[PDB]
């Protein structure tokens, strides 16, 4: 689809067989997804943000269903105060910003 | 134009007398510049991500250019580690995302 920014560009996503709410979000490096349990290995990590540094869980090659699109890669999961779905996978789903 | 994601989608901008580079950024609601003293009034804010929150002065109606493309609109100044332009100025010079 082409998506607008008059409202915050939130989509539907399946990850680990659940449904869940994110935010399209250029602004960001890796995908980010509030607490939640995720099968497999993960290795501590940090990342930063506007208020500084947190601490996440790193998932590798985790497939998640973004809008219809198929992607499988990196999913950090921390305290962020929503879900993101981050340039590590915007680029597997094919997304650009036009104007 | 069109800018991919597989680096972070920096581009110039001009606001006062400065250029800038600024990231395009789907996930914010609004502009937050790196602290630059602009003339006129504000009034405080606190705004809020990953780490945390931040300080920042408000400026309304300020004038900036995005690419060749003029936006005019409030922008929050304060200790951002980068330049974001929020939603509210990618309206008004066109962008969307597409895929
Ligand atoms: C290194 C990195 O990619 N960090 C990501 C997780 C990130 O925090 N991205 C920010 C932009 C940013 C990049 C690098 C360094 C600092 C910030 C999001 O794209 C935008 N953020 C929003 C977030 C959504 C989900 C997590 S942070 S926000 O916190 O920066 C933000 C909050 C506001 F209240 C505001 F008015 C404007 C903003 F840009």
């Amino acid at each position: 689809p082409q998506i607008t920014l008059w409202k915050r560009p939130l989509v539907t996503i399946r990850i680990g067989g659940q449904l869940k709410e994110a935010l399209l979000d250029t602004g960001a490096d890796d995908t980010v997804l509030e607490e939640m349990n995720l099968p497999g290995k993960w290795k501590p990590k940090m990342i930063g943000g506007i208020g500084g540094f947190i601490k996440v869980r790193q998932y590798d090659q985790i497939p998640i269903e973004i809008c219809g699109h198929k992607a499988i890669g990196t999913v950090l999961v921390g305290p962020t105060p929503v879900n993101i779905i981050g340039r590590n996978l915007l680029t597997q789903i094919g997304c650009t910003l036009n104007f």
